[PDB]
C-alpha cells in the first residue's frame, strides 16, 4: 500500500534520528556500554527521559538500534560499521550532511529548474567555488576537508580490490592529486609502480604524501595539465579515479584517447568512481546523493551509468572492454578495457 | 550489511525527491499522460534534461516512479493515492514538510537535550505558540492550516470505521473542536447523535460546520472547559479523538473518570488517536513524526502506546478494555472500554 512513502515522506526526520545518535553519543555509548535500558542511557546522555525514550523509538523503527527486555543495542549496521573500523568515517560523514548538506538540499527544486547551484544562497560570497564559500563560516572548511576524507575513505577499498593491480607493472594516476590513492596503492602491491601526474600545484601536497609513506622510490609524480600537454610513455596501466565524472562526453573521450596513445599496447585502462545503473533505476545511494551534487557545487558532477562508460572505451579504441561491479553498499566499481599489441 | 544505512543517511535527500516531484509538477504529470519518455517529461516540466535524469532517477530508485521500456509510470504507492482521491491530500501534506517543518527538523538534537522546541529560533516572535510565529512569515499561516486539515482528511477513516458506532446511540465528543469529526460521524451514521463538548470560542466555528452540513437536529454544542466543568449526562458514548496526546498520564485519569460519570452504565468511551507501539520499536511513522513534535510545537504532544491508554481506562474503572488496530498505514487506531451496569 502506501505503506512505502513513510521512509520518503518523513525522510528528513529519518536522517535526523541518525544525526542526534551520533552528536549525542548514543551508538558510542551503546557499543561500549553493551545492551543498557532506556533510563541507563537516559542518564549517560545527560537527556530528559522524554527526550531519550523519543530518540530510542526513532534509532530503534528505523533498526539502528534493536530492544531486548528493555536494553538497547546497537542494530546490524552500526553494529558491522563499529566492527570494521568504520565509525569515525560514518561519523564524520553524518557530520558532513548535517552541518553542510540538510539546508541546502531544500534548494533542490530550485536547481533543478535553472540547472545551477540554488543551495549556495546559504553561503553568501562574491566567488564562484563551494569551499570558498564554506570557508567564509568559522569551522566548514576544515569539517568540508574531513568529510571528503571520510568519503573517499568509503570507497577507496573497492579500487584496491581491483584484479588489475596484481598484473600491471607501471601504473599512471591521471589528475592523481594529492597521491593518497597511489599511496595506498603501492603499498597493497609493492611491486608496483605508481605515477602521479597532475597540476604542479597539487603535486607539492602529494610529494608529502608521498614522503611521509617513504615511498619516493615507487612512487614519482610528473607536472601535467591532464588536457593540453601530453602523458608519459612507458606506462602500463592508466587509472582515472574519480575523474570522468565532472567532464563533458566529449572531453572524457579526448582523455581517453590519450590514456590510449600514452598506455603500451597490451596495457589497461582503469576507470574509477560511481555508477549509475544502466536502467537508470539506482542504485538508492547514488539516486539521493546527487542531490547534493545538483544543489552546492558550482562545477556539474556526473555519474555516467557504466554502459556510457564502456562506450567511451570502445571509441577510443580500447578492447576487452567490461565492468567489474563488486559488493557491496556505495555504487563505486571500475570500467576497464586494454590496448591491443 | 551497511545498505540499511543508505535510505537513513541520506533520508533526507529521499524526502527533497518527493517534494520535487510534487512542486515541479512530474507524479500528475504521469498521472494524466500515461507512460511519458524522459525527454517528454523533460519537455512538459520545462526541465534540463539533465535535471530530469536526474529527479527521474531519485524517483524511481525510491519506487515512487518505475520506468519501462524507456517510459515513466508513477509508482504502485503514487499510483494509489491517486486511486484513492489521497493525492491532493499528500500533495498538501509534503507541502507542509517542505514549508513549516523541514528546516527546523535541524534543531532536533538541542531540542531532545532542552526539552523545548528549538526548531523554533526560525519564526522569530514573542509569542509563546506555534501558530502566532507562523503567522509573522507571509503564506504560513494559511499553509499550516492546509496542512493540519490534510493530516486529519489522512486519520478520520479509520475513526468512522470503528465498529462502535454502529450500536451506540449518542455520544459526547469531548473536545470536538470545529465539528468535522462530528458531522462526519453523523452523516456516516444517521440514527447517531452527538454533541460537541468543547470552549465557547471553539463552538462558534463548529455551529458553522454544523450548520453548513444542516445537522443542527442532530449535531448539537455544548459549552464546557473538559477539566474544570462538568459533563452532561445521558450520553451513551464518551469520544476523545486526538485529546490524550498532550496531558499528563494523571491529567488523562482525570478527563477519563469524567467520562466515566457521565456515560451511562453498559456506556462506552473511545480514545482514538495515534498510537505507538506497546515494545516501542514503532511503528515508523509515529517515530519519524516526533521530530516535529519535539521541534517545533510550544506543547509537548506525546504519542502513548496502545498499552500505557488501555492501563489508563482501567484505573478509570472501565471494563472489557481492549484496543482496534486496524489496517492501515497511519499509527492511527482506538482504545476503548465500556462501564459496567
Amino acid at each position: 500500500e502506501l505503506s512505502a512513502l513513510v521512509p520518503v515522506l518523513f525522510g528528513h526526520a529519518a536522517f535526523q534520528q541518525l544525526n542526534a545518535g551520533c552528536q549525542l553519543g548514543l551508538f558510542e555509548l551503546l557499543h561500549e556500554r553493551g545492551p543498557l535500558s532506556a533510563e541507563e542511557v537516559a542518564d549517560a546522555l545527560r537527556l530528559p527521559r522524554r527526550s531519550a525514550d523519543i530518540l530510542l523509538l526513532g534509532t530503534t523503527a528505523l533498526g539502528l538500534s534493536t530492544v531486548t527486555d528493555g536494553g538497547y543495542r546497537n542494530g546490524a549496521p552500526i553494529g558491522a560499521a563499529f566492527r570494521d573500523g568504520l565509525w569515525p568515517v560514518l561519523r564524520d560523514i553524518v557530520q558532513y550532511q548535517d552541518k553542510i548538506a540538510y539546508q541546502p538540499a531544500a534548494d533542490y527544486v530550485e536547481s533543478l529548474r535553472t540547472g545551477q547551484n540554488a543551495g549556495i544562497r546559504h553561503f553568501p560570497g562574491t566567488t564562484r567555488d563551494l569551499y570558498s564559500r564554506l570557508a567564509a563560516v568559522p569551522g566548514l572548511e576544515e569539517l568540508f576537508y574531513r568529510g571528503m576524507h571520510a568519503w573517499s575513505q568509503l570507497s577507496n577499498p573497492v579500487l584496491l580490490a581491483q584484479p588489475d593491480f596484481t598484473r600491471v607493472h607501471r601504473v599512471l594516476d591521471v589528475g592523481g592529486g594529492d597521491a593518497v590513492n597511489a599511496v595506498a596503492l603501492a603499498r597493497a602491491h609493492p611491486s608496483l609502480r605508481v605515477t602521479v601526474l597532475d597540476r604542479p600545484g597539487a603535486l607539492e601536497v602529494a610529494r608529502k604524501t608521498i614522503a611521509e609513506a617513504g615511498l619516493e622510490e615507487r612512487v614519482r609524480t610528473h607536472a601535467a595539465d591532464i588536457f593540453t600537454d601530453s602523458y608519459p610513455a612507458g606506462h602500463d596501466c592508466v587509472l582515472f579515479a574519480h575523474q570522468l565524472v565532472i567532464w563533458s562526453p566529449e572531453q572524457n573521450l579526448t582523455l581517453l584517447r590519450k590514456a590510449y596513445d600514452a598506455v603500451e599496447p597490451g596495457g589497461r585502462v582503469l576507470v574509477f568512481n560511481a555508477f549509475t545503473d544502466d536502467d537508470r533505476t539506482g542504485p538508492l545511494y547514488a539516486a539521493l546523493d546527487n542531490v547534493y551534487f545538483t544543489t552546492l557545487p558550482f562545477r556539474h558532477s556526473t555519474i555516467h551509468r557504466w554502459a556510457d562508460c564502456e562506450s567511451w572505451l570502445r571509441e577510443a579504441g580500447f578492447t576487452d572492454v567490461g565492468r567489474t561491479a563488486p559488493p557491496g553498499w556505495t555504487p563505486h566499481g571500475v570500467v576497464s578495457g586494454s590496448r591491443p599489441r
